[PDB]
């Protein structure tokens, strides 16, 4: 069964056959279409045929299928997920397996970076300290100075569910948030509650706008300890506008690495609950979102008044002009300072080249539309125009509880 | 079976029950999200006519009544005779208010119930086709105090004596394929602009030509006529501040009406049903002027404004978006001609959605329509979370007259 998608901009048309291949489920319908729903221990049973599913297409991409190889590696993982009711991934299988999850993130519009992803390998990790080690030289690795390097670290699968390798942050880097008695929020609204979790687990908040969350590592099923991130490891950059010297004074500054710490990477179906991955920003992230959501810092109005812009009626378009503004001024800065960052225009003519590639050579790109469309000038960026099939592969990057609503605390 | 829905930005969360009358199917399955993609017999109408019908004396509180039996066997009856059936007037009105208030991809149905429904059932010829809708614009225009309304012509029979007004709006400017390769006016009209040519029609060829109505009734081949130009409302569009920007000679007209739907109510087609509202601002100044495949006028206007237009990343694009939505707005406000900013009209949308949960227990809604072309997260709807599902009345897509018609 093909299914084509069109670009509404240059009738151009594409099939898709890859999404045969889709088993997961999307939480749609016949009936019922969830495409804007933002989140709609396993058994030796089930786990051998995620993992021969998932060695069949490891050896059929290193053209190596139905061979002596092949089959060994089949009958090796069945022995040993009988023998040991788990089974461990060769070296190479992690890197491939790592790869295509993020090949297959269809929210994700930075994936023409797919195949360079430094994969390294933490499975050896056994306690916080450790992890802190880890991630310490994944963030300098990655940073490289302003020149990102997208990678991941990848921590030990979890066993039976009571042993899990937890990153508690949501990013490894983030800036605390503090709701205050009269009612605001100090720093960023978005990490109000995990700063509450780090200040009762001994963090001595400094309370600014602008603090760098510590690091709240669990390993092996214990209980989280915090961590300093070496302040020079921390890259960040202030910012400016090119035309307005007064943009300056808003005191804002953001990091630059986004390297999101939350999500579970499902690989032959097994699961690493703790894989921190990075990339490097596209400026609407920072500009549109952590800047004028109206939850985040929301900065809309006081840009806007500095501006003198006709705040009366919003059909004067005062907040769409502003946000063009602060957008222009974190592409500036960081450009700047030489840290690596892509604006929406570049990115999403990136991802439709990406794409088109990926049907033409791999038979389909799952894509997540609402999530692709960049949160400004949705329209002027081609993947508006752009039709697209949204459905689950595995290898993949899944959303998982906050570890605070389940770990059992052994004090 | 009971779906919530969250909203991101204000927490709040409703439960759509709504959704458990859907009839008609989505596009997508368990496996497959199509979310995205723009086009995903007697025995058959009972059934269909029932529906309707129950859901029309439910609405009035007369579920089950006597009137409601009655009118029921009746309808059946007819439809067992005739193979079809006729609404009353009141279920007409009603069939109409509902296909709007079950628009997925509208973001002004708050104002649904507000729907003025002219009855053309009785016409018979494209003349009075002409003459049912130059009423229609008249009475939606009122001045530039703009009217929603809808004109409902003759419903399908055999299919063979079908009306359809062919133009994909009733006012639209024409569109030329030029010896340049490049396009003259409207790109989105070089092919109805053709086939009018191909039926006499006199372009002016010009950037802004209001195209002609070609009318077709009861099945016969259509025919041309010109709208009154003292019926057709435009808006020069000047900037606030940009003195140069009236120079750019630009201009749109201020009623949209979408002609070429097709309406369904009881399992009854009525496959000629314009209807209008007012525009919102972004349709036209970022769709209409700045698709690329439009009017597509970002470059002159950055070029004016003098902006970098080196690198993307100045933004140049962005900038130049929003003078230009600025201007569009400002001159029909100037003009006073009805129109809707994206913020008010998103906000009109989620209070809409809030009433709408409480009063029938939902509200389906398409994301990827509802959120505007421009400065998407800044609008309350885009951290809305939506359900979307057909219910019927509806109105829905069909194909273009012209790759039908067998002359
Ligand atoms: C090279 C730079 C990259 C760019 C420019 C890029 C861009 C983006 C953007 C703009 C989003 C939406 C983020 C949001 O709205 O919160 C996103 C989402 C996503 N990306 Fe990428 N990305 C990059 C690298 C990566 C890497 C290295 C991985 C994984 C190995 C990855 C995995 C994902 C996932 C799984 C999501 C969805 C996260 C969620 O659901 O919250 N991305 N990316
Ligand atoms: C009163 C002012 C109204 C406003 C502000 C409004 C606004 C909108 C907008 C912004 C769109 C998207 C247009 C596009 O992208 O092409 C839309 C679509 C739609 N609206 Fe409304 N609308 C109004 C009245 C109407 C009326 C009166 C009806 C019908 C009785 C209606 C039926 C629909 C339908 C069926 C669609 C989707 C059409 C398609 O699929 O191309 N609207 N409306
Ligand atoms: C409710 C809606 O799904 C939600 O606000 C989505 C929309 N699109 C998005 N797109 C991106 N890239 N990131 C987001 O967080 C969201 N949020
Ligand atoms: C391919 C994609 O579905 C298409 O470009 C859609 C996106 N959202 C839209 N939203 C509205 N309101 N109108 C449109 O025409 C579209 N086009
Ligand atoms: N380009 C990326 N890798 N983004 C990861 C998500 C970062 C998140 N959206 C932020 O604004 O901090
Ligand atoms: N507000 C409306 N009723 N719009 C109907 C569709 C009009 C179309 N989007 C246009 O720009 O011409
Ligand atoms: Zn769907």
């Amino acid at each position: 069964r093909f299914l084509k998608v069109k670009n509404w901009e240059t009738d151009v048309v594409l099939t898709d056959t890859l999404h045969l291949k889709s088993t997961l489920e999307t939480g749609c319908t016949e009936h019922i279409c969830m495409g804007s729903i933002m989140l709609p221990v396993r058994t030796k049973d089930q786990l051998f045929p995620l993992a021969k599913e998932f060695l069949d297409q490891y050896y059929s991409s290193i053209k190596r299928f139905g061979s002596k190889a092949h089959m060994d590696r089949l009958e090796e993982v069945n022995k040993e997920i009988e023998s040991t009711s788990t089974y461990q991934l060769k070296d190479t299988e992690l890197i491939y397996g790592a790869k295509h999850a993020w090949r297959n993130a269809s929210r994700c519009v930075g994936r023409i970076q797919w195949s360079k992803l430094q994969v390294f390998d933490a499975r050896d990790c056994t306690t916080a300290h450790g992890m802190f080690n880890y991630i310490c030289n994944h963030v300098k690795y990655a940073t490289n100075k302003g020149n990102l390097r997208s990678a991941i670290t990848i921590f030990p699968q979890r066993t039976d569910g009571k042993h899990d390798f937890r990153v508690w942050n949501s990013q490894l880097i983030r800036y605390a948030g503090y709701k205050q008695p009269d009612g605001s929020t100090l720093g960023d609204p978005a990490n109000v509650q995990f700063t509450e979790i780090c200040i009762q687990q001994g963090w001595k908040a400094p309370r600014g706008r602008f603090d760098v969350l510590p690091l709240l590592l669990q390993a092996n099923g214990n209980d989280p300890e915090l961590f300093q991130i070496p302040p020079e490891l921390v890259l960040e950059v202030p910012i400016r506008h090119p035309k307005f010297d007064w943009f300056k004074d808003l005191g804002l500054k953001w990091y630059g690495l986004p390297a999101v710490s939350n999500m579970l990477l499902e690989i032959g179906g097994l699961e690493f609950s703790a894989c921190p991955f990075s990339g490097w920003y596209m400026g609407t992230e920072i500009g549109v979102r952590d800047y004028c959501d109206n939850s985040r810092y929301n900065i809309l109005e006081e840009v806007a008044k500095k501006m003198d812009l006709d705040m009366r009626k919003t059909s004067s378009l005062w907040k769409d002009q502003a946000l063009v503004e602060i957008n222009i001024a974190v592409l500036y800065s960081f450009q700047s300072d030489k840290v690596t960052i892509v604006d929406h225009h570049s990115a999403t003519e990136s991802f439709i080249k990406h794409m088109e590639n990926e049907y033409r050579c791999r038979g389909g790109c799952p894509a997540d539309w609402v999530w692709i469309v960049p949160p400004m000038s949705g329209s002027i960026t081609p993947v508006f125009h752009q039709e697209m099939l949204n459905y689950r592969l595995t290898p993949s990057f899944e959303y998982q509880p906050d570890p605070w609503n389940t770990h059992v605390w052994k004090g």
